[PDB]
This record gives C-alpha cells, sequence and structure tokens, in this order.
C-alpha cells in the first residue's frame, strides 16, 4: 500500500496530505504499545514523538500536528481508522458470507448457533464475539471486549486467506458507536431484539433504536436484513426484510415453546413448509435465537429440515445456563450463569422456576465498578423469584466489598430467609448443603470467568463452575 493508494481510494475523508506519495505502508495500528516498524499510527483524540521511534512511517491525526513528520490529517480519526483498515487488508468481506448481529438481547447466543449450525452442516469460517473468538481453526480464546476496527478486519484477513467463506461477528451496541465495524459490509443482518425499558441506554429510545438500525446502512445491496416482527415498521431503509416472530404475519414464525432440562424445543413456521426445532440449551428465549439463525441461514438455500437438526447439537454457550449435569450424582441440578443486570437474573430465575419441579436457591453477588444503584433491585428481583438468597462475594474490584453488600442488602425483602456469606467457597459450598433432594441451586455474577478480581491487581483463581464440581466430588468421597 503506497500512500498514493490512500488518498487515491479515500480521498474525501482525508483533509490534508503532508506526506510522500511514496511512504509504502506495511501495517496499521492504534495503540503505541502495539506499533510495528512501517506501520502507520493513529492518532486518538507528546505520544507523536513516541510512536515514530518506535518504528512508525506516519501517522493519522485530527488537528495541526507541527511537526518535522510524516502526516495525513483527516476529518474523523476513528471512522478513517475503519475505512483505511479495510483496505489495507483488502476488503476480506468480498470474498466471505458475513453476519452481523445486533440487538439487545441474544447477540452472541445467535451468532454463535449461526457458526456452530454451518460448520456442523459442514463448512468452514470463524466466528468473533465477546465471549468466544474462533480465528480460523484455532479457538484463539482470549481479550476481546476492547477490538477496534483493525483488530476485527484483521481477523477477516485470516479467515478469507486461510479459506473460510464466512464470518460471524457480534455487533455491539457499543461497537457501533466506536465505529468499530463501519468498513465492513455484511451478507446478512440479524437484529434480534430491542429493550425500551433503561437496560443498555444512552438517550431515548429513538436515540438508541435508529443507532442500532444503522448496521443496516453497512449491508451489500445484494444481502438481507432479518428481523424481528415487533421492529416491522421501523425499518427506516429499504432493502431485503426477513421478519421472525410469533405474530401470524412474520417471515418466519415460532410457536410452542417447551423448555425443560433437556432444553428448548419449538416448532418453527417456515414460509414454504413447517418444523419442529429442539436445541438443547435451555432458555425460552433460545426460541427467538434459533428463529432468527434458521431464517438468516436458509435465506440462502440452505435446506431447513437440515438446518433445524443442527441446532440439535448445539448445547448453549460457556457461562449462559450452564447445567452442572454432574451434580445429580449428589441429589441437585445447579445451573451456572453470568447474570450482572436486574434483568438477566430474572429471566434465568422464572427459567429455572418453569424447568425446576422443586426449591430455587440463588447464589449472587453484585461487580465492583458498575451501576452502584441496579444493585439493590438486583436482590429485589431475586428475593421474589427465589426460595432462598444466598448473598456473596463477587469481584470487588476496586470497591471494598462489604459497601458492595450494604448496597445489595437494601433489596433484600428482609421478611422471606436470605443468608450472607462474604466468601464465594462457602456461599457455594453452603447452598448445596441447605438444599435438598431435587432442589435447583443457581450461582450468578460471573459464568466462564476464570479468575475472581478482588484488587485492581491481586486476583485468586476462581472458576465458578469447576469449585462447584470440586465440592461435588469432595462430597461423593464421603
Ligand atoms: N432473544 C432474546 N430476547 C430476550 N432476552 C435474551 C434473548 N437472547 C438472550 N437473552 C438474554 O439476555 C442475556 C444476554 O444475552 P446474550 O446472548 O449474552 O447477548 P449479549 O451478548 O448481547 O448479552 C442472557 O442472560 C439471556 O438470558
Ligand atoms: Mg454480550
Amino acid at each position: 500500500m503506497n500512500i498514493s493508494t490512500i488518498v487515491s481510494n479515500l480521498k474525501d475523508l482525508i483533509l490534508e496530505v503532508r506526506a510522500p506519495y511514496d511512504l509504502e505502508i506495511t501495517g496499521v495500528s492504534n495503540h503505541s504499545s502495539k506499533v510495528k516498524k512501517g506501520d502507520l499510527f493513529i492518532c486518538r483524540r507528546e505520544i507523536i514523538p513516541e510512536v515514530m521511534e518506535k518504528g512508525a512511517v506516519a501517522v493519522v491525526v485530527e488537528r495541526e500536528i507541527d511537526l518535522d513528520f510524516p502526516y495525513i490529517q483527516v476529518f474523523d480519526s476513528r471512522y478513517f481508522e475503519a475505512k483505511v483498515a479495510s483496505l489495507f487488508f483488502e476488503d476480506p468481506w468480498k470474498d466471505v458470507l458475513t453476519f452481523g448481529v445486533t440487538g439487545t438481547n441474544g447477540k452472541t447466543t445467535t451468532t454463535m448457533m449461526i457458526y456452530h449450525m454451518l460448520t456442523s452442516l459442514g463448512e468452514r469460517g470463524s466466528v468473533l464475539t465477546t465471549a468466544v473468538k474462533r480465528i480460523l481453526g484455532n479457538s484463539y480464546y482470549d481479550d476481546i471486549t476492547t477490538p477496534d476496527a483493525i483488530t476485527i478486519l484483521s481477523a477477516m484477513k485470516e479467515n478469507r486467506e486461510g479459506g473460510g467463506k464466512f464470518f460471524a461477528l457480534e455487533v455491539s451496541s457499543h461497537a457501533l458507536v466506536q465505529q468499530r465495524v463501519e468498513g465492513v459490509r455484511f451478507d446478512v443482518g440479524i437484529f434480534t431484539n430491542i429493550s425500551r425499558d433503561h437496560l443498555d441506554f444512552h438517550g431515548t429510545f429513538e436515540n438508541y433504536l435508529k443507532a442500532k438500525l444503522h448496521l443496516f446502512d453497512l449491508l451489500k445491496d445484494d444481502g438481507v436484513a432479518v428481523l424481528n416482527e415487533s421492529l416491522a415498521d421501523a425499518f427506516n431503509r429499504k432493502s431485503r426484510k426477513i421478519t421472525f416472530g410469533t405474530s401470524k404475519n412474520a417471515d418466519y414464525r415460532l410457536g410452542n415453546i417447551e423448555v425443560s432440562w433437556e432444553g428448548t424445543q419449538f416448532v418453527l413456521e417456515t414460509p414454504d413448509g413447517l418444523l419442529k426445532v429442539f436445541t438443547r440449551a435451555i432458555g425460552d428465549f433460545n426460541a427467538y435465537n434459533a428463529a432468527a439463525a434458521i431464517a438468516a441461514l436458509h435465506q440462502l438455500g440452505y435446506d431447513p429440515k437440515d438446518l433445524a437438526s443442527s441446532l440439535e447439537t448445539f448445547t448453549g454457550v460457556e457461562g449462559r445456563f450452564e447445567v452442572v449435569r454432574g451434580a445429580k450424582k449428589i441429589g441437585l441440578n445447579v445451573v451456572v450463569d453470568f447474570a450482572h443486570s436486574p434483568d438477566a437474573l430474572e429471566k434465568l430465575l422464572k427459567n429455572v422456576r418453569k424447568i425446576s419441579q422443586g426449591r430455587v436457591i440463588v447464589v449472587f453477588g453484585a461487580g465492583g465498578n458498575s451501576d452502584r444503584g441496579k444493585r439493590p433491585m438486583m436482590s429485589e428481583v431475586a428475593s421474589k423469584l427465589a426460595d432462598v438468597v444466598i448473598l456473596t462475594t463477587d469481584d470487588p474490584r476496586g470497591e471494598d466489598p462489604e459497601q458492595i453488600m450494604e448496597d445489595l442488602i437494601k433489596g433484600i425483602d428482609k421478611r422471606k430467609p436470605y443468608l450472607v456469606l462474604f466468601d464465594r467457597r462457602e456461599a457455594i459450598e453452603t447452598a448445596l448443603t441447605i438444599a435438598n433432594r431435587g432442589d435447583s441451586v443457581v450461582i450468578a455474577g460471573r459464568g466462564h470467568e476464570r479468575y475472581q478480581i478482588i484488587d485492581e491487581e491481586k486476583k485468586v483463581p476462581f472458576q465458578d463452575r469447576e469449585v462447584v464440581e470440586e465440592i461435588i466430588r469432595d462430597k461423593l468421597k464421603g
């Protein structure tokens, strides 16, 4: 990539070029920590001198630099980033069936199903969500809540070069703001749901919604919008719509949801046929995720029946309704989830409620340095929908843990039996003991998380699911 190529292709973003038509560019980077030699560095709104010695050929910037150094000055750094990136990796999206999945809820599950449902129906590609990155064959499991434009596009160019014709990507409501995914074009576009409350919230609801529709700008004029029925009319653009839902007039229409410890069983009316679907993952919410997929997928002449038979193998996402099926070995069934909203909490308990023929006991705490006030109402939820509530320490990052517990304690209905134990290890041990023949013990807050973060920097090992299994191995022992 010449600078001549950049300027040429992307001229209108660029305000002023003070740089040789020459400076071949070898890579792109956003953090100083990460600069290679020859890369172009993009300075987001002192460091300039630093990043140049580290080996930077030139630097993008939003205001006048005034330094001896080769620099493209742009109208909007962050946008520019996306766009450049798309070039330097050479638009990896044209060659690969790309999927973007946004919504308030169900991003990860829906994306992961797509992923699973393609590999499983034979095929090779790549997924990239919050919870699971699989870069080609590799499941490079690691640090992916802080990806930018370059990291995503990077990872789509491994996919294509390594010969996969599809990339399944979760489009965070966050990420549409960054503009992380602005240099992309998607072949399909799933929009799962939208909350009218004050979950996932920026402005009013219209600002909240509009920003989530933007995805469909970023959509190939070839490809399709896969929409929730309840958002039918909101679709302000002019492209292919496929609806799903329960209304009798949605393109794909899902029916008799039947959640049980074997999983969600539902019945989906495709607009050419009709079929049983069984996912193994538990939760009624899992039917609008499944439906959204069998739609998007089958909107490319994949035989439905066969797609539907895919979902059978899908056993949820690690840390999301993870049943410790290995607990029946005692006398109990145990659920690990990650719920850190009043909301996910409620959904969970209702589902364990439906599915559980017995008492439901809930171990949870709250994370340091999220909302301080959404805390006592998290307890409020659990105080209602659960027979016994065991309150334990979570990841009190910065926060002093006993100054979290106070905040949580207010929402507990003091009339019902609640129990407070500040050591997660003992909370869990206890709940297993006080719970009976065939009760359900649910542990929330953490999920697949691998350490408990007490100190900003000082953290001990604690895998929620595993400690459970540990205590069970120990009880059975004697
Ligand atoms: N279609 C849906 N409608 C309502 N709630 C959902 C849906 N899909 C998932 N959820 C719930 O929302 C929470 C987060 O969903 P998740 O699959 O993690 O998407 P995200 O990655 O956007 O959080 C989960 O605890 C789950 O119970
Ligand atoms: Mg998420």
